[PDB]
C-alpha cells in the first residue's frame, strides 16, 4: 500500500506508516521517529543492537522509500531473529520495566506527534518541559505511597510521564476546556498503545474533565500527595482559592508551581498568622540549564505546621 511497518519487540501490532512519511513540525518528522524508534529497541535489547550495529550504518537518505524500507525490513528480520532466540534456551526481557529517562521522552513525542493532529488549534491559546519536568520528579523524591494531579493538565503529557517515572495508585489530570482534553483523550490512548508496542509498564492515570476550583475538587485535592501547578499567569482571584484548598492538604505533601504561593523569606508574627506560609516550606529550586523574560526559577512547597507549632512554642517560653 506503499507503506512502512515496524513489528513490535514483544510481538504486539506493529507500527504502520503511510508514505510520504509525515512531517509534524519545522524539527520533527515521522521518518526520524522511526530511526529513534529502532535505535531505542535496539537499547533495549543488547541482542538486537549486536544483530543490527554490526551491520547497519544507521543513516539513510530518508527521501526515498527505496531507502526506508530497506532499513524497516532489516530492523524487522533482525526482529524476528532474536524472537526465534526466545525459543530457546535464552530468556527474553523483563516484560515488567519500566522505561529509562532518555527512552520515555521519545515516547511521549510520539504521543504527542500522532495525537496532536493541528499543533496550532492550542498553542494559540496556550501561552521541551519533558527535562524540566524529570527535575522535579527526582526533587519530589515520590514513594509508592503518594498521589499526582497536575491542576490545569492540558493534554496530560506530564500526566503521563508521571505515570512512568514514579511508582503509585491512579495519577489524575484536570482539564476544563474542551480542546485540550479532547486532544487528551486520544493521548490517552496512543500512550498505552505505545508502551505495549515497546513491553513498559506504566501507573493507572486519568485525565479528567472538570474545573479543580470545582466542589468535588476541594476534596480531592486535599487527598492529593503531590501537585504540579503551572501558576506563572494566574491573576490573584484563582491564586487565592488554590491556597485554601492547598490548606486542607496532608502533613508532608508537595507543591510544585513556576509562582510562589508563599513568600521565600517567610517569617511568621503577628498579621501573618492566617497566611498559607504558616503551614509550609518553600525551598527553591533550580532551573535546567538549557529550558526556556530568561531569568525563571521554580518552587516546591511542602506542607509543614511544625513551623506552626514552633511560634505557639515560642508564645510560651520568650528567651529572646
Ligand atoms: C499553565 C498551565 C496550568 N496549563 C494551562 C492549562 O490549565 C488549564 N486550566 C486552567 N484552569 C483550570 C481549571 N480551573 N480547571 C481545569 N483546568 C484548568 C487550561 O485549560 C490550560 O489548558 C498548561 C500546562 C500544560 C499542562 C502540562 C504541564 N506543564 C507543567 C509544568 C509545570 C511546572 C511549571 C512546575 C514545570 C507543572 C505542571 C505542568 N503540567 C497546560
Amino acid at each position: 500500500k506503499l507503506e512502512l511497518r515496524l513489528k513490535s519487540p514483544v510481538g504486539a501490532e506493529p507500527a504502520v506508516y503511510p508514505w510520504p512519511l509525515p512531517v509534524y513540525d519545522k524539527h520533527h518528522d515521522a521518518a526520524h521517529e522511526i530511526i529513534e524508534t529502532i535505535r531505542w529497541v535496539c537499547e533495549e535489547i543488547p541482542d538486537l543492537k549486536l544483530a543490527m550495529e554490526n551491520y547497519v550504518l544507521i543513516d539513510y537518505d530518508t527521501k526515498s522509500f527505496e531507502s526506508m524500507q530497506r532499513l524497516c525490513d532489516k530492523y524487522n528480520r533482525a526482529i524476528d531473529s532474536i524472537h526465534q532466540l526466545w525459543k530457546g534456551t535464552t530468556q527474553p526481557m523483563k516484560l515488567n520495566t519500566r522505561p529509562s529517562t532518555g527512552l520515555l521522552r521519545h515516547i511521549l513525542q510520539q504521543v504527542y506527534n500522532h495525537s496532536v493532529t493541528d499543533p496550532e488549534k492550542l498553542n494559540n491559546y496556550e501561552p521541551t518541559s519533558f527535562d524540566l519536568v524529570a527535575q522535579m520528579i527526582d526533587e519530589i523524591k515520590m514513594t509508592d505511597d503518594d498521589l499526582f494531579v497536575d491542576l490545569g493538565s492540558g493534554v496530560g503529557q506530564v500526566v503521563l510521564q508521571v505515570a512512568a517515572a514514579t511508582n503509585c495508585k491512579h495519577h489524575y489530570g484536570v482539564e476544563k476546556a474542551d480542546i485540550p482534553a479532547k486532544y487528551a483523550e486520544t493521548m490517552d490512548r496512543e500512550f498505552r498503545k505505545w508502551m505495549k508496542w515497546y513491553g513498559k509498564k506504566h501507573a493507572e492515570y486519568t485525565l479528567e474533565r472538570g474545573d479543580f476550583l470545582s466542589e468535588e475538587w476541594r476534596e480531592r485535592i486535599a487527598n492529593t500527595s503531590v501537585i504540579f501547578v503551572n501558576n506563572f499567569a494566574f491573576g490573584p482571584e484563582v491564586d487565592h482559592q488554590l491556597k485554601e484548598r492547598f490548606a486542607n492538604m496532608k502533613e508532608g505533601g508537595r507543591i510544585v508551581s513556576s509562582k510562589p504561593f508563599a513568600p521565600l523569606n517567610f517569617r511568621i508574627n503577628s498579621r501573618n498568622l492566617s497566611d498559607i506560609g504558616t503551614i509550609m516550606r518553600v525551598v527553591e529550586l533550580s532551573p535546567l540549564k538549557g529550558s526556556v523574560g530568561k531569568p525563571v526559577s521554580y518552587y516546591l512547597h511542602t506542607i509543614d505546621r511544625t513551623i506552626l507549632e514552633n511560634y505557639f512554642s515560642s508564645l510560651k517560653n520568650p528567651k529572646l
